[PDB]
């Protein structure tokens, strides 16, 4: 239903920014 501790692998942690 969520994916957050892809988050915590991504947007937050990795990003193109």
């Amino acid at each position: 239903e969520m994916r957050l501790s892809a988050f915590f692998r991504q947007f937050i942690l990795q990003r193109k920014k």
